[PDB]
């Protein structure tokens, strides 16, 4: 750990492709990507989470934050899933091809984060070496998937 901190122009993070486009979350919160498909078929309830599963005697909701953002995505090309854990919540999203780790630049935080690129239903759009892509810290995402209800 630098634990000094310096310096906040590149930055690690998770990246998957989305409908031509790339995205990416804050690799802080995002866990680890997992492939599997048809979570929790027969368990339905609500509708935002696609599915769920048992695992060290917790259950983890799958939904698809491209679906809760919407980007070009549309359940065209996804395959692989990826997991997070947020205030006490191992969140899921499903994707395409999750290309792992990103080279992210973030001018986006400094001060304390801020940034309207994208903030729909995230932090905001990123882009680098003149590529659009899709950038959020799991934040108003993940605030969403608990306070989903409403309609």
């Amino acid at each position: 750990m630098k634990t000094l901190a310096d310096a906040l122009k590149e930055f690690e993070v998770l990246s998957f492709e989305i409908d031509e486009q790339a995205l990416a979350f804050d690799v802080d919160n995002i866990e680890m990507v997992i492939e599997k498909s048809d979570i929790t078929p027969v368990p339905k309830s609500r509708h935002f989470v696609e599915g769920v599963i048992n695992l060290r005697g917790r259950i983890i909701p799958v939904v698809n934050l491209a679906k809760i953002l919407g980007i070009s995505f549309d359940e065209q090309k996804m395959k692989s899933i990826i997991v997070a854990r947020t205030k006490d919540v191992e969140v899921g999203f499903l994707v395409d091809r999750v290309l792992g780790v990103l080279r992210i630049t973030e001018n986006q935080l400094d001060l304390t984060n801020v940034s309207d690129k994208f903030g729909k239903k995230s932090k905001g759009l990123v882009k680098t070496d003149g590529r659009l892509i899709i950038y959020l810290d799991i934040d108003k995402i993940i605030e969403e998937i608990t306070v989903k209800e409403g309609v």
